[PDB]
């Protein structure tokens, strides 16, 4: 709401990004073709998404700095911001789609699944992760959190690249152990491949653009937001099997993939001996038939509304947090963000 | 030989760079596995080669800096921002052999052909590239050239990204056209691609450790190296046919991989019509009687021969360009570099 009202202004800052990022190097015609395919790669992999990443960087920054402070300058690097916050998702998902060999992201094929494409965009992730130092040098590089914004987005960057690793290394092709999908396990892989960049950064993102930079205050907002974050990616496991691909926009590859998906883990708790077999039997393996007799004990032991439990509870704790933790940053900020991850379904 | 001598103590630094990036994140034990599989891409990334990009930082530190300001800790981080060079590298490479699909890299199996390792290699890559900020951060965050460094090393990134971006383009696998690969595209392919990093990278990081930041005395050096840089690349494609894979470490993929080498351009600069048509049908095709085929008509035009009489001309240019714009730094700087390369065949 605070989100959609904001959602159009932000989207139309995109020309613009788009724009600069095409124009200050084409004094330079030499690379034209490299520019061009830097629009492209943009284009299909910067768009289409919900922009929330991005959109809470300005929504934010729209409650923490003094209506005074807000002029079209400044809002300016607010927008930008926001689009370095969305690149770098960006950048992560088009290298995660090979890494995961999935089919379609945000309605339409994966970037690396186009004719012509293909490993290429290994190194087309690479510039849209470029763009963000690009952009920040351009925008903000005469402001006094220049360099705090440098190291945040290179340090959620390294502490979501360890937890691909862990997310990788808990998931080896063609190689069972249900043993290693435990609850500590999970949570230290969602803490570090998803909670950092998706709701730390972009906040604290705003914090800096504010003048907010003391340890304390940063502190007290990661306890909100990280476990906001590890919430939200047991909501992206429970999509991945249970949500509808026309409302997602992306087909699920974590039983195939042998993944520690968070409804695995409950599953294994939860699990008869001879059910453990079972799951033992199908799992991480590309067969549709094996998929579908593990989402069918899924189904047996009611995980959907274990995770529609787990919903709530996480949201009344989140909200604890909350009053706990806000102060003195205005409480709307973690607020309108747990609205928009409350009940969602892309 | 400047060279030659300091090898053994920059690589023995590598030891406390691994320690130093397992130590200092294993205080969060819950990470351990990631730390563990970081230090394993560490080491079969990082070690094996020749160095000379990470040397070059640590000879032109010691030629540029007085003495008596070459304290312990003053050394320490040469050494490290010339490791961090070398993770630059490591970084690229590593995605360079999967982009290219290439099979060996200094001597071994590339990374992703590994059982076990695969596209992994992704995420992998981007891991050698954090590995550098936090190194920065590590060694240097209080030293007043902090900054320059992190754009120096992001902006390097960028240009040699642009440069694959372009090599990719002019490349596209199963579709001639002989008529792209031009001089002017080869240059600048190779001007960013190679040049930036692999030359300009290095002596700047030295210079701005040195406190020689000057915007005149950078553009001089720039002249020099992207030139060496150019002269490198061209010595890579001729080393990619013509050279020794055990000098090497590396098999060779540019005609497979249908590129635009220095040896395609040259060949069509020289091609009757019908030498032509020949190299038409068999370029950029895996069949090795069709590589064999092209490998034959480039020898049949002596390209072997005006290569070795490149080279020289080219040495004789990069000299006449170091008269012109090594002052005021040492010409030793530019001289050490020069000597490293001439000749070469790994
Ligand atoms: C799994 C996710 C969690 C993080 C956000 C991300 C978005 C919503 C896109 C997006 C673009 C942007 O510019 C700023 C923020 C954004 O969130 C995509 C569509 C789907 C959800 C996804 C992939
Ligand atoms: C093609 C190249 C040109 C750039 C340098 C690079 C080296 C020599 C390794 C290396 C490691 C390091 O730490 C610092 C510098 C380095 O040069 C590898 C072995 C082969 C040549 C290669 C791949
Ligand atoms: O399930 P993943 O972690 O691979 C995913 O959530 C992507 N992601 C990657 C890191 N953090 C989140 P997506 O479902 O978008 O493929
Ligand atoms: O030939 P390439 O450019 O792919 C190479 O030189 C790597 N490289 C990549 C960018 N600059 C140099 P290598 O021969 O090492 O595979
Ligand atoms: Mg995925
Ligand atoms: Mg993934
Ligand atoms: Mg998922
Ligand atoms: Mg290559
Ligand atoms: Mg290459
Ligand atoms: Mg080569």
């Amino acid at each position: 709401d605070v989100y959609a009202q904001e959602k159009q202004d932000f989207v139309q800052h995109f020309s613009q990004i788009v724009r600069v990022l095409t124009e200050d190097e084409m004094g330079h015609p030499e690379i034209g073709d490299a520019i061009a395919r830097l629009k492209e790669v943009l284009e299909y992999n910067a768009i289409g998404g919900k922009y929330n990443r991005g959109l809470t960087v300005v929504v934010a920054f729209r409650e923490l700095v003094e209506p005074r402070k807000q002029d079209a300058d400044s809002l300016q690097r607010a927008w930008t911001v926001g689009w370095c916050v969305e690149l770098l998702q960006a950048f992560f998902l088009v290298a995660d789609d090979i890494m995961d060999s999935s089919l379609t992201r945000r309605g339409q094929i994966c970037w690396y699944q186009k004719p012509g494409v293909g490993l290429d965009a290994i190194n087309d992730a690479n510039l849209l992760e470029a763009c963000i130092y690009r952009l920040l040098k351009l925008y903000c590089r005469e402001q006094p959190y220049y360099l705090n914004l440098i190291e945040l987005f290179l340090q959620s960057s390294y502490q979501t690249e360890i937890g691909q690793t862990l997310d990788l290394l808990t998931a080896p092709q063609g190689n069972v152990d249900l043993v290693r999908f435990t609850e500590k396990r999970y949570k230290s892989i969602v803490k570090y491949k998803t909670a950092f960049y998706s709701f730390y950064l972009p906040i604290a993102a705003a914090m800096y653009m504010a003048g907010i930079d003391g340890e304390k205050e940063h502190a007290n907002a990661k306890k909100i937001l990280l476990e906001m974050g590890e919430f939200f990616q047991i909501q992206d496991d429970y999509l991945d099997l249970f949500g509808d691909p026309s409302v997602t926009g992306k087909i699920g590859t974590d039983i195939q993939d042998n993944k520690c998906s968070w409804l695995v883990v409950q599953c294994l708790q939860r699990a008869t001996p001879e059910q453990y077999q079972i799951l033992k039997e199908n799992y991480g393996q590309k067969e549709a038939e094996k998929v579908a007799r593990v989402k069918a004990l899924y189904e047996e032991l009611d995980l959907p509304a274990v995770f529609l439990q787990y919903e709530e509870d996480s949201y009344s704790h989140i909200m604890a947090l909350i009053e706990q933790y806000a102060a003195p940053l205005p409480p709307a900020v973690f607020l309108g963000l747990a609205r928009k991850i409350y009940k969602r379904r892309k």
